[PDB]
């Protein structure tokens, strides 16, 4: 029935963005366009409306992902748009696609089938170029590292202490573990470092976490790239490279005004990672949706136990905001193989591993109260799910507390978030958030990592290796001990077992490693091995990818 | 040097009690004295004054205790009097000494030395018979249970379900486990049961939690005596002995008024266990101390991990107060237990275990950091420890964020505690605390359990047995899940292992059963076998105790 994603997203016919702007309020000297559906929006918006009272904030989540897909992001432009089309002034904030992807394992739309943000070509590749200002803001403090030593060494870096790397917004292997500065005096110092992709630079988390382009530069100033043969560390203010990375963002700064297929407004802003950074779409973005909107509609990265966890004790911490509720994405088939059912017997209904794994959704529901935020459910509905299954899915979310509603936004675009809609609204009038953060900064690194791991991963505690003990240690007597905690694990389980689905009971968490972004102002414990630099696979996706003289692209999507 | 404790108490002189009382603002009609230097006081005075703003609330807790003692009411007593000679309105609220322990191991002052209210005599007996009414509103339960049966059962309860036991105020070890109602139909129903101590009875625990007599029946109505063959529970609401319980309560609901040895009015009122209850002196007392007073000294029982602990999380939370200081008494000697030295060595100066145990007290002033209360620690000044010893605790207090002040109330009065009192002062006119309790109401049990095990215990996780499993299922499905947690486990270690002293890491709880008092409204895990019936020693203290013609009292103290 349904047209697949791609050609969805071309026939859709996208009004001029200044004119949405101007729609908003935005004036249109705030206004740089790209073309005619893209647009770059002034800071100067947010400043002259700072007075103003937020809109509504409502998160979109979802449950532990497996590989039977749950697709949250089709939820959150689905639910945009129900919203607009009940009459409703809103926004949606997402993020913005790493390009690489788009080449190994394939370009996605942002959602899918009918709900979808637009346009979809633009948004893969190059966008507004705010990944590439990403990369070399990034690579000039790399290479500056690099000069320094090479003019002298005189801030007298132990160059093997170095842990700030390169980046590339490519899925390339290869660059993991590399040595450079060879072939002799004139050609740098010898050194040890590799390639992260630029999406999880700490360049990209700051972009995300700062208020404006001058606390960028002060955020900037405190990235430590190495350390001293004395152990002192040495920062990039120390370089003096703020201004000029702060320089290679001027245009990065600004929020880029897009649209869902059937036209409401959308920022798409920033996009780190979700483990070893917050997975959260730029304050930037959101704040000025809050200003511009009475509803705003934004997502996180991976399931409830870390996106939510880390838009709330991060993202919401420093913004000030507090969200009003949130939406946790669920599917009948994901749930079942976290009551055990294998990928190939999804479709077999099964109301006992429904029920199974029903705990999993049960235990997320239960964390977003503990941060005070009304949780509505929604049912990613699929053509093999049985009434039996959908009603015994009712019965359980009710059970546990839960409004729920079906929707089938992919189908049906906006008309298929219409009950979602008015469930969330029902939420927004009859029980207000009571929003705070999980837990205090005043707490130490290890007070910390266990309230998270205990109260929303129901572990039992956590364990420590020598080497991370020693980090801690040295991190809390260099002052960085009262910052908010960011948990890199694996997200196919609450455990940092990737092997344990449903809501693993009895067990314990491992922290192998912790390290540091003083810029973005977070510690980041990792329990697994964690892949900052992800690889093509067998056959790349761009060995069938073409353009033809027409310019109609094949093998892309 | 110093006198001995009771006849410090003999031979100071008190004031008549009405005088203090009028000093206060309570009007003559509101006492009921009880000789010329006890009274009762009215419920009223509450009521009049239930608007004006409530002085500062000052809570008193200690380490974990050891064989060493600390002696944290010595502190509170002389906390009280140096406050009253910097001329501040100060109370001072304690428990009422339960009459059994008299008599087994002695009675003792309340505080010690020089730091004491009086008369003691009388507060370590009979005092105003608070307990006997306790016994009897009790015991009258107990014989309208058991004549329940006898008149034909109505209500259906399985008489082996029954967990409402009898209660007296002797260390009685043989009325621990009893058969009752032999001898034939005539006789009433046989069945298994026991004493506890009356100071261990859930009406004790109400009392300490009521806001007034009126609130104090209703909660009566709703103990929880047995269940119904069906496994329905039955109450005493059922059963409607309430009233009664009420009547025989009507005295006993009144605070008393009584002083410290240099006259600082004082309340003394309840007195529960502190490990299978909150170990705090009554709401009412207290509530009215604040409106009395300007300032307001109260302490808790066991180390701060219990107390201080409850009293956050149950008294005031009932309350609505928000403690603005606490201040935490230590030894030298006790810290040097927990740093591993012997009892029989703990002269010998020794700054390494000192150092070692100081632990156990840098993670006490950490968790009531967690409340957002500011802490002050008081030294209790002991003869044999050294000037480098009390110079590095110190440091170590002062490292660890708190001020600290040595403390010599026990040999000095009022006067070894000015530089303390000065301490808390300036704590209050400078660090306003921030109260919060540690957990919401709305988790479950094993959520609530978890957070004060791992927050406070420095837990890794919790264990629980299959008995405790059903018992919490049991619970929460009668609906008691949303009420408070109180953990009864060893005092004697942040671990329910009493052989691990100072601060111990990788360990767990285990929950071995779970009860519950739902006229006090709480929930009650046991972790250790708690010992609610103490017995009598080898000898007893009573084989001494004496008193001769002129009414001189040997053997006693
Ligand atoms: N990747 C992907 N995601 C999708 O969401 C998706 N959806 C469809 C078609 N959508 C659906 C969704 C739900 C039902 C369904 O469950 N129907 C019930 C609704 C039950 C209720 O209202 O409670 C029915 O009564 O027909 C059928 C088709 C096809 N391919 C997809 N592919
Ligand atoms: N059970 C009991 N408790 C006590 O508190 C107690 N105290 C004394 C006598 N009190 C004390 C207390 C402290 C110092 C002491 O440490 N003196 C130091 C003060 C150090 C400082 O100010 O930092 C000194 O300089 O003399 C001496 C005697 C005797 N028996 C007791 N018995």
């Amino acid at each position: 029935k349904v047209p697949s994603d791609i050609e969805i997203a071309q026939a859709a016919k996208m009004k001029p963005v200044m004119e949405l702007a101007r729609g908003l309020g935005i004036q249109e000297d705030e206004v740089e366009l790209y073309g005619k559906y893209k647009a770059k929006i002034s800071l100067d918006v947010y400043r002259r409306l700072k007075d103003k009272p937020d809109g509504k904030l409502i998160l979109v989540t979802a449950i532990t992902p497996t590989p039977a897909g749950e697709g949250k992001t089709t939820t959150s432009v689905g639910l945009t748009d129900a919203l607009a089309r009940l009459g409703k002034r809103v926004m949606v904030c997402l993020r913005e696609p790493s390009l690489g992807p788009s080449f190994g394992i394939k370009g996605g739309a942002a959602g899918g089938g009918y709900a979808q943000v637009v346009p979809m070509e633009d948004i893969n590749l190059h966008f507004t170029g705010d990944i590439h200002a990403v990369t070399y803001a990034h690579n000039l403090l790399a290479a500056m590292v690099d000069n320094h030593l090479q003019q002298g060494n005189v801030l007298n870096i132990d160059p093997r202490t170095i842990t700030w790397r390169r980046v590339i917004d490519l899925n390339d292997r290869a660059l993991r573990n590399i040595v450079i500065g060879l072939g002799g005096k004139a050609n740098g110092v010898p050194r040890e470092t590799g390639f992260d992709i630029s999406v999880a630079s700490e360049v990209m988390a700051c972009l995300c976490l700062a208020s404006d382009l001058m606390d960028l530069k002060e955020r900037f100033s405190r990235i430590v790239v190495g350390y001293t043969y004395d152990g002192k560390p040495v920062t990039a203010g120390d370089l003096e490279a703020q201004g000029s990375m702060a320089l290679l963002m001027k245009d990065a700064i600004k929020p880029n005004l897009v649209q869902t297929l059937e036209n409401t407004p959308a920022f798409i802003h920033g996009g780190p990672f979700a483990n070893i950074a917050h997975g959260c779409n730029s304050i930037i973005a959101t704040k000025t949706a809050l200003k511009l909107a009475d509803y705003v509609v934004t997502e996180a990265g991976f399931g409830a136990d870390l996106g939510a966890e880390k838009f709330y004790d991060v993202k919401c911490r420093y913004a000030g905001f507090k969200p009003d509720a949130t939406v946790i994405v669920a599917t009948v088939r994901a749930l079942k193989m976290h009551g055990g059912v294998p990928k190939s017997d999804l479709a077999t209904e099964n109301l006992e591993a429904l029920r199974e794994g029903f705990a999993n959704l049960e235990k997320h529901i239960e964390n977003i109260g503990k941060f005070g935020v009304p949780a509505v459910v929604a049912i990613n509905a699929f053509p093999t799910d049985t009434e039996a299954e959908l009603n015994l899915l009712y019965e359980l979310c009710a059970k546990a507390g839960a409004e729920v509603a079906l929707s089938e936004v992919w189908a049906k675009g906006g008309e298929g978030g219409l009950e979602l809609a008015r469930k969330v609204l029902q939420t927004l009038e009859s029980r207000p958030s009571n929003f705070h953060v999980l837990y205090n900064l005043d707490l130490s690194i290890k007070d910390k990592i266990a309230k998270i791991a205990t109260e929303i991963y129901g572990a039992d505690g956590v364990n420590y290796t020598a080497e991370a003990d020693k980090a801690i240690q040295r991190y809390e007597s260099l002052g960085y001990g009262n910052l908010p905690v960011v948990m890199a694990k694996t997200q196919y389980s609450f455990s940092d077992d990737m092997t344990k689905l449903g809501r693993p009971r009895n067990f314990t968490i491992t922290v192998r490693e912790v390290r540091l972004s003083a810029g973005a102002g977070f510690i980041v414990p990792i329990t697994g091995a964690i892949m900052t630099m992800p690889g093509l696979p067998k056959r790349p996706a761009a060995c069938n990818i073409d353009i033809d003289a027409d310019g109609v692209i094949t093998g892309l999507f």
